[PDB]
């Protein structure tokens, strides 16, 4: 199929700019806001398989965040590593920086 681009519009929020969870579409670049809703409304998420910000603690729906996510989150250098620990959740690729970490 070609594709009709059509329905993608307001159905993907992608990533703006905060923590969007992989379990909810709300979002916040507040961490403190971002930890308690998520502690208030998914305290334990585990499922099966997903990308961290292991420097922001902050899973995400799409690889794609994380991703974006040195471009314009953590600027500076495009170099993101994957690493699987999720610990007390369940086990998701979390992706570190080797520079932007600090
Ligand atoms: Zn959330
Ligand atoms: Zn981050």
């Amino acid at each position: 199929m070609a594709h009709h681009h059509h329905h993608h519009n307001q159905q993907n929020k992608k990533v703006e700019g905060g923590y969007e969870c992989k379990y909810c579409t709300f979002q916040t670049p507040d961490l403190n806001m971002f930890t308690f809703h998520v502690d208030s409304e998914h305290p334990n998420v585990v499922l099966n398989s997903s990308y961290v910000c292991v420097e922001c603690n902050f899973l995400t729906k799409r690889y794609d965040a994380l991703s974006e996510h040195n471009l314009k989150y953590h600027p500076g250098e495009e170099n993101f590593k994957l690493t699987m620990v999720k610990r007390n959740n369940q086990t998701i690729f979390e992706q570190t920086i080797n520079d932007l970490t600090f």
